[PDB]
């Protein structure tokens, strides 16, 4: 159907060819052509603040003293991610029996969703939102959780709360719960909120204030320009803070002029929260109330969060914080300014500032208190189906399963039946992410077999950790690696184990100590030794990191691939890759022709249009032709032969190191779950909630 008004906007035919449902399609055209009458948007509003511009309302001493009139606060968890001990030890850390948690979890997080309804069940002062937002990026719907959020608390007339505080999974307090308390009752009239403080029509360009959004499809599309409103000052800064009832009652029960206003124009903002509250207080009655402090340390750096990582998600640039790591703690002690909060911490980046931290706080556990040094993080789990799984990581965990099974076989010594051997059962049940130290381990699977000797099923944990593949020869050069999905700001993979497929794009990374600059050579050979690229590249004397992403035509051959590093022919290291044959399509055994297709080679019989065969010689990589006969026979296998050679290559690059079984088992060998150290059924206390003590507390 055609548009209401002739759309000629280059923004808004942008965003319209780009919309993938047709409701988009048409709110799209809809909010352009309501803008192109004049309709949409206030161009004149109210200012009630009786001051001339701002107001901008520190011993160390002054947080010791103990109030006869606590305030009592509710703080709004808005969570996403996997990351679910995590926000069980943050929350273990803030939580007193007189304050009050309302948690929002993002609609696509189902699996944080149901450990967090375990919470609210446990917990008469904690509750879960009932409806759930997909909070992108920058998108609109912030806002919208924000305002929602605040008329459901202002409405719960059993939790008398004094002030409104937002968190997100990857906070951290940075002082105790009673200091918090002390100052904020000192304090109780006032509004926390930080404001850029530069030039402010600056901030409005950067910002994109003065350009028109809309959230649709879990998108920000932007569709044009629109001028400021008149009347009134501008301002804005973080999106976390701490507001009074007060100022809240304010903002949701208002219908004056500024607040119907502003509540319209921010519907259609780019990162409306980093600027709403600050818009409304200032030009508000409430405006002499406003702090220029958001308590908050964030780790803001330039060089390394601002690479527009979220341009797929909103028409616009932005920046993130960085997580905190141990030479940071000397900044949580800081003098100049009171500050309660800090952010962000992510445990599977580093956990050690974390448990620095949270000692310095509250103390250490007892000695002998297990699991302190461990990080656990669920990364599947059965309730969301395995249609929510790729066919890459379906077709690997269950081959990591395949080889606990084999291990639990080999581990029995006798002569007689073997009450080790296993048959497995269905699909996997769940996985964890495992770390040590700050050290990746591997994965944890749990699944089903059934024990052949006793014709039991039995429920089982199986632990696989890489083997090391990255050698050194005879530089600056400290370690290389091929994956996926770079992060550039926190510099690592984010497909922690290394899963590739035939149809992925392996990237190439490289890590740096100081020293003069240096030029070197990257060679990529895959399995049967078909040099595929080589390219060479500039070490300056300051880099850290460097990555690069061949473009290599699909499919890859399956197989290992290998990926070497030369100073002008001279060998320098090494790494190794997996490219893994698929046993699943569409989550289904995959049939004859879909894996001849899928495990013969590139289509174009060549990685790249660029040939290399005259550098085989040179490199003392011959080209095999039995083994290229081989690869081409291996192409053409389903069923158990497919899953053998699958499984001879799982295990020539990763190792079972131990399975133990959840409930009652047949195998005299293997340990019960909860009595090991690596295992997810093993005890963590400092993730683990239990009964509301004396003083009020869980930690
Ligand atoms: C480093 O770079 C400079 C130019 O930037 C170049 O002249 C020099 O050859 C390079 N290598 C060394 C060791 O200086
Ligand atoms: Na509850």
């Amino acid at each position: 159907q055609p548009p209401k008004c002739d759309i000629s906007g280059k923004e808004a035919i942008s965003a319209l060819s780009r919309a993938k449902s047709k409701h988009c399609r048409q709110e799209i055209g809809e909010t352009y052509c309501r803008h192109k009458l004049g309709l949409l948007m206030p161009e004149k509003v109210t200012r009630f603040c009786p001051l001339e511009g701002k107001a901008n309302k520190w011993d160390e001493d002054s947080v010791e003293y103990m109030p006869a009139n606590p305030v009592r606060i509710a703080f709004v968890l808005v969570v996403h991610g996997r990351a679910s001990r995590q926000l069980q030890r943050m929350f273990k850390a803030i939580y007193h029996k007189d304050h009050f948690y309302y948690i929002h979890v993002d609609k696509r997080s189902n699996y944080l969703h149901r450990q967090v309804l375990q919470v609210s069940r446990q917990y008469s002062n904690v509750r879960v939102t009932p409806w759930r937002m997909a909070t992108i990026w920058g998108g609109a719907s912030l806002l919208s959780t924000y305002l929602q959020s605040m008329r459901d608390l202002l409405e719960m007339t059993d939790w008398p709360w004094d002030f409104f505080i937002n968190l997100s999974a990857a906070d951290y307090p940075i002082r105790t719960n009673d200091q918090l308390v002390a100052f904020l009752s000192r304090y109780r009239d006032m509004n926390f909120l930080k404001s850029h403080g530069r030039d402010n029509a600056r901030f409005i360009r950067k910002q994109g204030l003065d350009r028109l959004f809309l959230e649709c499809d879990a998108h920000m599309w932007r569709l044009g320009d629109r001028r400021i409103p008149e009347g009134i000052a501008v301002d804005g800064g973080s999106d976390w803070f701490l507001l009074n009832r007060r100022f809240v009652e304010y903002v949701t029960f208002s219908t004056d002029d500024l607040v119907t206003k502003m509540k319209q124009f921010y519907s259609y903002t780019l990162l409306p929260a980093e600027s709403f509250f600050h818009t409304v207080l200032e030009n508000s009655p409430h405006c002499d109330t406003m702090v220029d402090n958001n308590l908050r340390i964030t780790n803001w750096n330039r060089k390394l969060g601002c690479k527009c990582q979220y341009k797929h998600i909103v028409d616009w640039c932005g920046c993130s914080p960085n997580d905190f790591k141990p030479q940071d703690f000397h900044r949580f002690q800081q003098t100049a300014r009171p500050t309660f909060f800090a952010r962000k911490f992510e445990a599977v980046v580093n956990q050690e500032i974390i448990g620095q931290l949270d000692y310095y706080l509250y103390g250490n556990y007892p000695a002998g208190t297990p699991g302190l040094r461990s990080y656990w993080e669920n990364v599947y789990d059965e309730p969301d189906g395995i249609h929510s799984l790729s066919d890459v990581t379906l077709t690997l965990y269950h081959s990591f399963a395949r080889l606990g099974l084999r291990r639990a076989e080999t581990s029995l010594h006798t002569d007689g039946e073997n009450s080790c051997r296993y048959y497995p059962m269905g699909h996997p049940a769940s996985v964890h992410l495992y770390f040590l130290a700050d050290r990746f381990q591997g994965f944890l699977i749990k699944h089903h077999a059934t024990n052949l000797a006793v014709s039991k099923l039995e429920t089982l944990e199986t632990w696989v950790m890489p083997k090391k593949v990255f050698k050194i020869a005879s530089g600056r050069l400290q370690f290389s690696e091929v994956g996926t999905d770079w992060d550039a700001k926190e510099r690592l993979f984010r497909n922690f184990g290394g899963l590739l497929g035939p149809m992925d794009e392996p990237v190439g990374m490289q890590k740096w100590g100081k020293g003069p600059n240096v030029t070197v050579t990257v060679i990529w050979v895959d399995p049967v030794n078909v040099i595929a690229a080589t390219y060479d590249i500039l070490i300056e004397s300051t880099a850290e990191f460097t990555h690069y992403k061949p473009p290599l035509n699909l499919p890859l051959r399956p197989g290992v691939w290998t990926v070497k590093i030369l100073h002008h022919w001279v060998p320098v290291a090494e790494t190794k890759f997996l490219v893994a044959p698929l046993t699943f399509s569409n989550r289904q055994p995959i049939k004859p022709e879909e894996a001849l297709k899928l495990h013969n080679g590139p289509l174009r019989n060549a990685y790249m249009e660029q040939s290399f065969q005259s550098l085989n010689p040179v490199l003392s990589l011959p080209i095999n032709p039995a083994q290229v006969e081989q690869a081409r026979r291996n192409a053409a296998s389903t069923g158990t032969a497919l899953e053998g050679w699958l499984d001879s290559l799982v295990g020539g690059m990763w190792t079972a190191m131990d399975i133990c079984a959840t409930g009652p088992t047949a195998c005299p060998v293997m340990q019960t779950c909860s009595q090991t150290a690596w295992s997810s059924f093993s005890p963590d206390p400092k993730s683990e909630l239990g009964a509301v003590k004396p003083d009020g507390r869980l930690r």
